[PDB]
């Protein structure tokens, strides 16, 4: 097990291209199994038979470099354990909350998460640190071939892979990128980009996906069109949009430095001073300050602090990890004290060494 | 070369609340020069002539409380005699011919008056009633617990004045207030009793805040510490509030590795005269906010 102890696995702690702004790359493949009804129509037995179908096939069959697969059943996990998986981005909020027969199939390296009995019978999702959409598609395609050797996909040649929700009919592909855009939010150029992004077929979402708000200036950029295009082209289209979004973030940072100057240096250090010394902090402010301190490390204002630890605090300060860190359920008053105590401790360590 | 002399940095009785005590005794053109020339022959003390000081040097002595603003600006022919420990400061040609001033740290009015009259006999003994007794108090709990606007009419009724040291008009910046005032010995004893009454009320108000706010009070004091120790721009008012918070946090024991002198010491060094002196050249207001923050970071960095 021990998927619950670390916030960012060794796989995901690797430095990737454009890791200063692009946190990770995700590629989702949606599939349904023949002779079972869809997740939107199907009885409790078809749910547990699908989980039984996957459990039989993949428990005693490792994945090489990825490692052996462990089957996690939502019914057998505790509410913190579910929230810790959502907060580590392993499973969706839909699976942890609204899917009692849901399951998850995790590789040891935690780069592969296969969601069972969610919106689709199968949600194959690969995760790569930094911007690596092309690499994530080969691994997803390679895994997709590997899985359909042991199960039979419900596919119509004209229709394509059958899906419960109209939004992902056809190839069943959602490719997304998670990006930190503090400068585009501060310059308010994010109110222009978002609607422009929607016009090209891309969708802008929160840190935990649809229904999520943007925590700490971290947004999810994913394609919405799922028809009339190959997987390779839609991944190529998302990449170029992300390349433009990277350039706009990096240029807006120079505009902020040239315009604000010492005031921007004052903004990031004040946020540092709060996080390093506060005794009570809420989820909203902690995200804003951690975003500011991350901005300060990228620009060179803040020294002796790694940006990885800040990537790790965004997760460790979420309700799931905090309770686990505390060891037991926490009340809303208690979480603001624990959250601030956690952040001081991790920063105290950085200064010493 | 120092904002608060080694004499002033010493602990005094009730120095957690009372920053210092002072006593100003009033005693009595060409004759004015004769008076200055008569003192310099008499006097170890050092003499400073206003006509030989430049405007920045004038503003630094007023920020230190060593010389009055009236003498620095409306008396180019004035003079001042300073002690080595800066305890004693004698002003010449202010409102009266001599205005003798004593400064002890904390609440030591009796000791300050004793010395004040003692060298007055020394002056009367070699050459041939306007008493102004004051204390400075840091009262953040009586301000935050909303008692301060009730107490100052009660204090005025007994014949004592209350004036914010650093705040323009009624507003007091940094929660630092000046309390000032029959026989001389009754006047100082009359003030002394009310001051202890204010100390008892301040300390009780601090316990009320701790018992009431708890972790929230600790968060407020440390957030103010985090700002001062790390900010790059800060104005006169935010610095005054945060220094007041940090001092309170040190008094209550939350902040354990910073000496309480920072309040006494930075509220004087953050004044325009010392700020310009800090930078070494005239500063425009936006440059002051940059220099104000840099000075406070160095001071906190010196303890921590
Ligand atoms: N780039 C990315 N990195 C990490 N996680 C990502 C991601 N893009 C999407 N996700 C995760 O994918 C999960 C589902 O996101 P959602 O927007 O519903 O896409 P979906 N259901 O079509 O697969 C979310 O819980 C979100 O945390």
């Amino acid at each position: 097990g021990k998927f619950f102890n670390t916030a960012v696995s060794a796989w995901m702690s690797q430095e990737g291209p454009n890791s200063d702004i692009v946190l990770s790359s995700r590629i989702r493949l949606a599939r349904n199994i023949v002779d079972f009804r869809f997740p939107t129509l199907f009885s409790s037995e078809e749910a547990k038979q699908i989980v039984a179908l996957f459990e039989r096939a993949f428990v005693h069959r490792p994945y090489g470099e990825a490692g052996r697969f462990e089957l996690l059943k939502m019914s057998e996990l505790q509410p913190i354990e579910k929230r810790v998986l959502v907060e580590k981005h392993l499973i969706s909020p839909h699976l942890a909350e609204d899917s009692p027969f849901g399951a998850c199939l995790l590789s040891e390296n935690e780069e592969i998460s296969i969601m069972i009995n969610e919106e689709d019978h199968i949600r194959i999702q690969c995760l790569f640190p930094g911007l690596q959409l092309a690499e994530a598609l080969e691994a997803a395609s390679e895994l997709d071939d590997w899985i359909e050797g042991h199960v039979n996909y419900a596919f119509d040649e004209r229709l394509g892979y059958l899906t419960s929700c109209p939004t992902n009919v056809g190839t069943g592909l959602r490719a997304s990128v998670m990006m930190h855009l503090p400068a585009l939010v501060l310059t308010q150029q994010i109110n222009r980009i978002i609607p422009a992004i929607n016009q090209l077929g891309l969708v802008v979402r929160g840190t935990y996906g649809e229904g999520s708000e943007a925590l700490g200036n971290i947004f999810q950029i994913s394609n919405q069109i799922t028809l009339g295009k190959s997987e390779e082209d839609i991944v190529a289209d998302l990449h170029t949009i992300v390349e433009q979004l990277i350039a706009q973030e990096r240029a807006a940072r120079q505009a902020l430095v040239k315009t604000l100057g010492i005031q921007l240096e004052d903004k990031v250090f004040r946020s540092y001073g709060i996080l390093a010394n506060c005794r009570v902090i809420d989820s909203k402010e902690a995200a804003q300050c951690l975003s500011d301190v991350r901005l300060g490390i990228d620009l060179g204002y803040i020294k002796n602090v790694s940006r990885n630890i800040l990537n790790e605090l965004m997760i460790l300060t979420q309700p799931g990890f905090l309770q686990q860190y505390a060891g037991g359920v926490l009340r809303p008053e208690e979480r603001d004290v624990r959250r601030a105590a956690l952040i001081r401790e991790r920063l105290r360590m950085e200064t010493r060494l």
